[PDB]
């Protein structure tokens, strides 16, 4: 036996950071989970009990409080470049860092119509995240993404057209809800290392911000054919707004709403054009994937 | 042995509910999870196999589309209330109807600065709920609040002057982050049915707003002493604001975010007035919970 | 306005203990998680932000964690008894002290047919619980429980001869899936204090695999009439094997198996007795309740 | 734009199945949650709203049912390749089939030390998994695991030689807790087809049974140097007790359970071979992998 690959980290380590303006007043505040996996020439930590080539997890920990306390949170981007590149290049033998970073909401609150100095709320579960793999000699690798944003049309949304055969019992519709979880997820270029990131740092924010209005508005408004072609013309415009992305990628479940047929009841009419009253259901689901790069 | 008490139902039953305005075009959703338990002279399912005295719990997920069909879901109070009191004046055996409702959040989205008329946001996973008990010849109590509020606030929250003795290691504080997942709920007077319900509708919306309100600012604005002070202060206000609830309740978790000692690294400063980078911990938690009334 | 009821604590502590038997070398585990919270003349700590009141609830977490290492941690409601006096003993203004415990299980491995000193499999997501309330003047209260077991039984279940109206669409059945996750409570007479709950420290663990055993065989003997019927057969047993028992109550889910209908496709007969591929249902589930006590 | 990779499918559906043996009466279960995701000529869907080439979501879950219905679900890696088989053969333009499957235990009851005919029990949370991948001309690609197996030793557990920097804090050990929750799969040889596939069936469940034997006793038994260490044993053995496997890979987290100093505490001593009650940690925690292969 031989080990083929290997690599080892802490993960689900929580951060916090506030900033705080001593002229103004005025906190900010940043919470995150990071995971960090090194691998290098570590295999005999496996393979012959040898420790001296782990840097230890604990340790490892330790270093992402103390590069959270020295260098800027956000973007993301920058700091899961500047916490990876730590690792290559202060240890000979770890040659690649992976570091994944969800960044949590905490929206400034507004009390009476003005935004609160130090008081914030979680609105929304859903996520602003990186993935940053450090690979010595090989640059710095940055997907993007956001999660968990949750939403739902009453209308305009379409199904029809699809196969059918001995197995299909799917009636085709021109009006159903639509709700997914939009997961999507943008590949920058390869950087050539930090400096390359630091020059880019004001289009990590920028980018998120297109990819979330592009992909609210373009929900919104499509009279969606399918789920197929309405995250197309996501990914397409994202794009087309960044040319520093080489893909974009969307991963969206179809959580479906059942009509329910009440005319047992009464003739109680509930369906087709007068359907009101739906069951949501938790599973199965839909899942509908695609990577769209440039032509 | 006998049956002391008895209940049963169906549980975990979500429910859709769209409005369509045929003039403007403008659709609006709900969606909520609900639980309907029945209590009555139903021993007898229990003891002796006794059937009979059982309205089938698909018969009771039958009701509740059925109702919503036919009624409004919202206010969540006006909905339970009608739901329970169906039960007790349809079945005779039947003399109490437990409903629960938990009230998902679909709040419509803002495209390009305008509502949209039929897409919809999960802005939260707080819950909006009510906990309506229809009891033949006792009317119908209701218990609303609002849950999975969470908040952080990261200065202007003090912890000290607690009792101190031999199982005491906790420092003083005059400085400390304080978060929390508010779960708070208003106890109505007594209603005498279904009339007196629907005469009450408006305050339901008013007062949520109203504690949610309280909530919010209170939480940003005191200078806390504690949990238990500024909780305290929250029910006061709500109970000032609305004369119909008789109590407000308060469970709160308190969310503890440690500081990070790091001078052992190159003499870092990271505590006390110096603390930027903190620890959130998962568990374990402070809970600190309160009922207040009127004196 | 006044405070009708306070209680705070300290929720989520987790616990683990080790015994280690010299002479032999064998090993023995026990994990947790606890909650207390405490009642008394705490008041003052919410209206007057009076913290002299106020045992931490960092100290009740350390508290928590001397009472595991100075006494036994087995059975639940020993140590439950225990820790829930202490803080009324050693606080004059400490009333009340409500513990509850959520044992996890550490079964002992077998390696090559033989019982392992050091090693350990958690089997199940079944815990163990007690909920203790120490009221000083009042005694001692405990709850025990057993909770998360999960069972499925392939036929010898029925349902049939319950109402059926406007609102009914089940059909009767006299065979089907019964599937569940038992949660079953045994409440204790009141004992007097330490001593008592001392005194009867072998009827714990005895009571807990009794109720375990009982709620096993019956669930897989009962050709059931309903998942009342069954559940009452239970508590029954329970109570007639345990005079020191007042109650015994059950809340058991019913999670439904669906039948699929395939016969659109080919012909393939897949229900009533042909019934071979089922839908597990996730939601919604009948939620039927009992509790039970002595003629 | 144009699309890069594309698949979709139906996710999160669940599946039982009984078989009833009419001689003996016994009954034996098998439940399942299967996704699908199917890739092929389907771009056009993505690009020019063409459901021409979709075979639809909801037609795969009744798919799934059929097939499930007239075909062996066990083992799974035979199930998921007679699913994967159908989709690439039913359909010219889909060219690749992915069938996960995650199987749930349901473990047949013992009463009165008899196996019961028809009542089972979740015992543990642990899956067995299938990842099938069916390629059209490049034949299956199954990837076997067991997942959610939870373990804890109490000692013969240690962490010495580790790398020390400026960045450590942790201590060596020669004596700690260790406790995981063990994800360990085995990728066998690229079968050609079906045929293939069925002629090894004996082999699947003999080398799951392989695969958690020699995870079990490695664990209990190794006075481990490290996780690192003791995986990598685990996975030599698997390799050579299974010559159709070609890599063993391991994903193990370090659920870390600190000691508690409690000397603060009138002197009493916890720590180092004093060490009876920890604190387990829900979070951060050390994240080891690694992938074998053959030399
Ligand atoms: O690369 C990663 N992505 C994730 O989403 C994640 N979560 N935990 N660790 C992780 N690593
Ligand atoms: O948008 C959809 N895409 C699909 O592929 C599909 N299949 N069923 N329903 C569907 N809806
Ligand atoms: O839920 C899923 N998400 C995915 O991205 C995926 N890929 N394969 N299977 C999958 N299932
Ligand atoms: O009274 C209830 N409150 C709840 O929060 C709940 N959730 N499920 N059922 C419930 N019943
Ligand atoms: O606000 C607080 N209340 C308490 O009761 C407490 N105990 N420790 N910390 C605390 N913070
Ligand atoms: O988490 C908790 N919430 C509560 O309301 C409560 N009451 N007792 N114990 C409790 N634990
Ligand atoms: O009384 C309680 N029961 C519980 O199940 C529980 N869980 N957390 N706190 C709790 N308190
Ligand atoms: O055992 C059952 N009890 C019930 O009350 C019920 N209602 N529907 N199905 C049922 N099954
Ligand atoms: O899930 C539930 N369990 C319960 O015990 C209960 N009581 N009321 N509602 C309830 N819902
Ligand atoms: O390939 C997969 N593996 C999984 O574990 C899984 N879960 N859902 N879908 C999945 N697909
Ligand atoms: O087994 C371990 N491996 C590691 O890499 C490590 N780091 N800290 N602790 C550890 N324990
Ligand atoms: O929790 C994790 N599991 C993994 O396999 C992994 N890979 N990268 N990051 C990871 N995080
Ligand atoms: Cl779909
Ligand atoms: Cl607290
Ligand atoms: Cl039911
Ligand atoms: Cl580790
Ligand atoms: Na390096
Ligand atoms: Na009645
Ligand atoms: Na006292
Ligand atoms: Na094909
Ligand atoms: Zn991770
Ligand atoms: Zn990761
Ligand atoms: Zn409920
Ligand atoms: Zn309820
Ligand atoms: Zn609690
Ligand atoms: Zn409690
Ligand atoms: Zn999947
Ligand atoms: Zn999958």
């Amino acid at each position: 036996s031989a080990v083929k690959a290997a690599r080892y980290g802490k993960d689900n380590v929580r951060v916090y950071k506030v900033h705080k303006d001593e002229k103004t007043g005025v906190q900010t505040v940043y919470e995150m989970t990071v995971c960090v996996l090194l691998e290098g020439e570590i295999e005999t930590s496996y393979t012959k009990a040898d420790n001296s080539v782990i840097v230890a997890t604990d340790s490892i920990k330790n270093t992402i409080y103390i590069t959270a306390k020295q260098n800027p949170v956000t973007p993301p981007e920058l700091f899961g470049s500047i916490l990876g590149t730590h690792f290559i290049e202060k240890y000979n033998h770890i040659h690649a860092a992976h570091v994944n970073i969800v960044c949590h909401r905490w929206t400034r609150m507004d009390i009476d119509g003005k935004p609160h100095p130090h008081s914030f709320i979680r609105d929304s579960e859903e996520k602003r995240n990186v993935q940053v793999d450090v690979v010595e000699g090989k640059g710095i690798d940055i997907k993007s993404s956001l999660s968990g944003l949750t939403v739902l049309k009453s209308t305009n949304s379409q199904f029809w057209g699809f196969l059918r055969d001995e197995y299909t019992t799917l009636k085709e519709t021109w009006d159903r809800i639509l709700s997914t979880d939009v997961d999507a997820t943008w590949q920058w270029k390869n950087f050539s290392g930090l400096q390359e990131v630091r020059s880019h740092v004001p289009k990590f924010d920028a980018t998120w911000a297109t990819a979330r209005e592009v992909t609210l508005k373009t929900f919104a408004e499509d009279n969606s054919a399918s789920v197929q072609a309405t995250m197309y013309k996501m990914a397409e415009q994202i794009l087309a707004r960044q040319q520093l992305i080489e893909t974009v990628e969307y991963s969206l479940p179809n959580k479906h709403y059942f009509e329910i047929d009440l005319s047992w009841h009464k003739g109680l009419q509930n369906t087709g054009k007068n359907a009101e009253v739906f069951a949501p259901q938790s599973d199965p689901n839909g899942l509908i994937k695609c990577t769209v790069g440039r032509s």
